[PDB]
Protein backbone atom coordinates (compact mmCIF):
# COMPACT_ATOMS: atom_id res chain seq x y z
CA UNK A 1 0.00 0.00 0.00
CA UNK A 2 1.08 3.53 -0.80
CA UNK A 3 -0.33 5.37 2.26
CA UNK A 4 2.01 3.54 4.69
CA UNK A 5 4.94 5.28 2.98
CA UNK A 6 3.49 8.66 4.05
CA UNK A 7 2.98 8.21 7.83
CA UNK A 8 6.13 10.18 8.62
CA UNK A 9 8.36 12.95 7.24
CA UNK A 10 9.38 12.16 3.64
CA UNK A 11 12.25 13.99 1.82
CA UNK A 12 11.35 15.57 -1.54
CA UNK A 13 13.40 16.31 -4.65
CA UNK A 14 12.11 18.35 -7.58
CA UNK A 15 13.94 18.73 -10.93
CA UNK A 16 12.54 20.82 -13.78
CA UNK A 17 13.64 21.59 -17.33
CA UNK A 18 11.76 24.47 -18.91
CA UNK A 19 11.40 26.37 -22.18
CA UNK A 20 9.14 29.44 -22.22
CA UNK A 21 9.03 31.31 -25.59
CA UNK A 22 12.56 30.12 -26.38
CA UNK A 23 13.97 30.99 -22.91
CA UNK A 24 15.48 27.74 -21.60
CA UNK A 25 15.92 27.15 -17.87
CA UNK A 26 16.42 24.58 -15.10
CA UNK A 27 15.22 24.51 -11.49
CA UNK A 28 16.38 22.26 -8.65
CA UNK A 29 14.15 21.91 -5.61
CA UNK A 30 14.61 20.22 -2.23
CA UNK A 31 12.59 19.85 0.93
CA UNK A 32 10.26 17.64 2.91
CA UNK A 33 6.59 16.80 3.24
CA UNK A 34 4.42 15.45 6.07
CA UNK A 35 1.11 14.08 4.68
CA UNK A 36 -0.45 13.56 8.17
CA UNK A 37 -0.68 17.39 8.40
CA UNK A 38 -0.63 17.98 4.63
CA UNK A 39 2.48 20.12 5.15
CA UNK A 40 5.07 20.93 2.46
CA UNK A 41 8.37 22.80 3.05
CA UNK A 42 10.35 23.34 -0.15
CA UNK A 43 13.19 25.47 -1.53
CA UNK A 44 13.68 26.01 -5.28
CA UNK A 45 16.80 27.40 -7.00
CA UNK A 46 17.21 28.41 -10.66
CA UNK A 47 20.47 26.70 -11.69
CA UNK A 48 20.74 28.16 -15.21
CA UNK A 49 20.72 31.72 -13.89
CA UNK A 50 17.72 34.02 -13.65
CA UNK A 51 14.15 32.68 -14.02
CA UNK A 52 12.44 34.18 -17.18
CA UNK A 53 8.96 33.75 -15.68
CA UNK A 54 7.70 34.84 -12.20
CA UNK A 55 8.08 32.30 -9.37
CA UNK A 56 4.30 32.25 -8.51
CA UNK A 57 3.46 30.92 -12.01
CA UNK A 58 5.41 27.73 -11.28
CA UNK A 59 4.07 26.85 -7.79
CA UNK A 60 1.38 24.42 -9.02
CA UNK A 61 3.90 22.59 -11.23
CA UNK A 62 6.37 22.31 -8.34
CA UNK A 63 3.35 16.48 -5.25
CA UNK A 64 -0.30 16.15 -4.24
CA UNK A 65 0.56 12.83 -2.58
CA UNK A 66 1.31 15.00 0.44
CA UNK A 67 -2.28 16.20 0.65
CA UNK A 68 -4.10 15.42 3.88
CA UNK A 69 -6.97 13.05 3.22
CA UNK A 70 -9.26 12.73 6.30
CA UNK A 71 -10.03 9.17 7.52
CA UNK A 72 -13.49 9.07 5.91
CA UNK A 73 -11.93 10.15 2.59
CA UNK A 74 -8.94 7.75 2.56
CA UNK A 75 -10.58 5.47 -0.05
CA UNK A 76 -10.46 8.46 -2.43
CA UNK A 77 -6.69 9.08 -2.37
CA UNK A 78 -5.38 8.24 -5.85
CA UNK A 79 -2.04 9.98 -5.27
CA UNK A 80 -0.75 7.80 -2.42
CA UNK A 81 -2.15 4.53 -3.89
CA UNK A 82 -0.01 4.84 -7.07
CA UNK A 83 3.14 4.80 -4.92
CA UNK A 84 6.01 3.52 -4.87
CA UNK A 85 5.75 3.15 -8.68
CA UNK A 86 4.03 6.52 -9.03
CA UNK A 87 2.11 8.54 -11.56
CA UNK A 88 2.57 10.71 -14.61
CA UNK A 89 1.05 14.19 -14.05
CA UNK A 90 0.20 16.28 -17.13
CA UNK A 91 -1.12 19.84 -17.13
CA UNK A 92 -2.17 22.56 -19.56
CA UNK A 93 -1.93 25.89 -17.71
CA UNK A 94 -3.73 28.57 -19.73
CA UNK A 95 -3.01 32.19 -18.86
CA UNK A 96 -5.89 34.49 -19.80
CA UNK A 97 -5.13 36.83 -22.73
CA UNK A 98 -1.62 35.33 -22.82
CA UNK A 99 0.28 32.07 -23.37
CA UNK A 100 0.22 28.58 -21.92
CA UNK A 101 2.38 26.03 -20.09
CA UNK A 102 2.26 22.35 -21.03
CA UNK A 103 3.80 20.17 -18.32
CA UNK A 104 4.70 16.50 -17.96
CA UNK A 105 5.82 15.23 -14.58
CA UNK A 106 6.88 11.83 -13.29
CA UNK A 107 6.24 11.53 -9.57
CA UNK A 108 7.66 8.40 -7.88
CA UNK A 109 9.86 7.12 -5.03
CA UNK A 110 13.63 6.82 -5.44
CA UNK A 111 14.57 5.02 -2.24
CA UNK A 112 12.99 6.82 0.71
CA UNK A 113 12.79 10.04 -1.33
CA UNK A 114 9.75 11.26 -3.27
CA UNK A 115 10.88 12.67 -6.61
CA UNK A 116 9.11 14.93 -9.13
CA UNK A 117 10.86 15.10 -12.54
CA UNK A 118 9.22 17.82 -14.67
CA UNK A 119 9.44 19.02 -18.27
CA UNK A 120 7.71 22.35 -18.97
CA UNK A 121 6.99 23.89 -22.37
CA UNK A 122 5.62 27.45 -22.53
CA UNK A 123 4.42 29.06 -25.78
CA UNK A 124 2.59 32.11 -27.22
CA UNK A 125 3.49 34.52 -24.43
CA UNK A 126 3.46 38.28 -24.91
CA UNK A 127 6.82 39.99 -24.26
CA UNK A 128 4.90 42.82 -22.55
CA UNK A 129 2.39 40.62 -20.68
CA UNK A 130 2.14 39.86 -16.95
CA UNK A 131 4.32 36.76 -17.19
CA UNK A 132 7.29 37.79 -19.41
CA UNK A 133 7.02 41.39 -18.21
CA UNK A 134 7.26 40.20 -14.55
CA UNK A 135 4.19 42.09 -13.32
CA UNK A 136 2.98 39.54 -10.72
CA UNK A 137 3.18 39.95 -6.94
CA UNK A 138 5.30 37.48 -4.99
CA UNK A 139 2.42 35.79 -3.12
CA UNK A 140 -0.18 33.06 -3.55
CA UNK A 141 -3.92 33.02 -2.92
CA UNK A 142 -5.83 30.11 -1.40
CA UNK A 143 -7.91 27.97 -3.80
CA UNK A 144 -9.60 24.61 -4.39
CA UNK A 145 -8.46 21.85 -6.77
CA UNK A 146 -11.51 19.93 -8.06
CA UNK A 147 -10.82 16.23 -8.69
CA UNK A 148 -12.85 13.79 -10.83
CA UNK A 149 -12.13 10.16 -11.79
CA UNK A 150 -11.04 8.94 -15.24
CA UNK A 151 -11.75 5.18 -15.44
CA UNK A 152 -10.73 4.85 -19.12
CA UNK A 153 -7.06 5.71 -18.39
CA UNK A 154 -7.22 4.33 -14.79
CA UNK A 155 -6.39 7.69 -13.24
CA UNK A 156 -7.84 11.11 -12.44
CA UNK A 157 -8.75 14.47 -14.00
CA UNK A 158 -8.56 17.85 -12.25
CA UNK A 159 -9.80 21.35 -13.02
CA UNK A 160 -9.10 24.65 -11.20
CA UNK A 161 -8.51 28.38 -11.62
CA UNK A 162 -5.49 30.20 -10.17
CA UNK A 163 -5.78 33.93 -9.60
CA UNK A 164 -2.35 35.59 -9.70
CA UNK A 165 -2.14 39.11 -8.26
CA UNK A 166 -0.84 41.80 -10.65
CA UNK A 167 1.22 44.78 -9.36
CA UNK A 168 -1.56 47.26 -10.29
CA UNK A 169 -4.13 45.47 -8.10
CA UNK A 170 -5.67 43.37 -10.91
CA UNK A 171 -5.91 39.59 -11.49
CA UNK A 172 -4.13 37.31 -14.00
CA UNK A 173 -6.16 34.12 -14.46
CA UNK A 174 -4.37 30.79 -14.98
CA UNK A 175 -6.76 27.95 -15.78
CA UNK A 176 -5.45 24.49 -14.95
CA UNK A 177 -6.44 21.25 -16.64
CA UNK A 178 -4.78 18.17 -15.12
CA UNK A 179 -4.47 14.44 -15.97
CA UNK A 180 -2.78 11.82 -13.74
CA UNK A 181 -2.23 8.18 -14.83
CA UNK A 182 -0.31 5.44 -12.90
CA UNK A 183 3.18 4.23 -13.91
CA UNK A 184 2.67 0.78 -12.36
CA UNK A 185 0.12 -1.90 -13.25
CA UNK A 186 -0.71 -2.12 -9.53
CA UNK A 187 -4.15 -1.19 -8.02
CA UNK A 188 -5.12 2.45 -7.61
CA UNK A 189 -7.99 4.23 -5.86
CA UNK A 190 -10.50 5.71 -8.31
CA UNK A 191 -12.25 8.58 -6.40
CA UNK A 192 -15.66 10.23 -6.17
CA UNK A 193 -15.85 13.99 -6.83
CA UNK A 194 -14.03 16.03 -4.18
CA UNK A 195 -11.64 18.95 -3.74
CA UNK A 196 -8.24 19.83 -2.32
CA UNK A 197 -8.17 22.99 -0.16
CA UNK A 198 -4.78 24.58 -0.95
CA UNK A 199 -2.88 27.31 0.94
CA UNK A 200 0.62 28.58 0.07
CA UNK A 201 3.12 31.03 1.62
CA UNK A 202 6.04 32.35 -0.47
CA UNK A 203 9.24 33.80 1.06
CA UNK A 204 12.93 34.51 0.42
CA UNK A 205 16.09 33.18 2.12
CA UNK A 206 18.09 36.37 3.09
CA UNK A 207 21.43 34.53 2.74
CA UNK A 208 20.68 33.18 -0.77
CA UNK A 209 21.99 35.17 -3.77
CA UNK A 210 20.75 32.86 -6.53
CA UNK A 211 17.23 33.30 -8.01
CA UNK A 212 15.11 31.25 -5.60
CA UNK A 213 11.79 30.60 -3.82
CA UNK A 214 11.00 29.14 -0.40
CA UNK A 215 7.51 27.66 -0.23
CA UNK A 216 5.33 26.57 2.70
CA UNK A 217 2.12 24.78 1.73
CA UNK A 218 -0.90 23.13 3.34
CA UNK A 219 -3.27 20.88 1.37
CA UNK A 220 -6.39 19.20 2.79
CA UNK A 221 -9.06 17.08 1.03
CA UNK A 222 -12.75 17.92 1.56
CA UNK A 223 -16.19 17.89 -0.06
CA UNK A 224 -17.39 14.47 1.13
CA UNK A 225 -19.68 13.88 4.20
Amino acid sequence: KGEELFTGVVPILVELDGDVNGHKFSVSGEGEGDATYGKLTLKFICTTGKLPVPWPTLVTTFVQCFSRYPDHMKQHDFFKSAMPEGYVQERTISFKDDGNYKTRAEVKFEGDTLVNRIELKGIDFKEDGNILGHKLEYNYNSHNVYITADKQKNGIKANFKIRHNIEDGSVQLADHYQQNTPIGDGPVLLPDNHYLSTQSALSKDPNEKRDHMVLLAFVTAAGIT
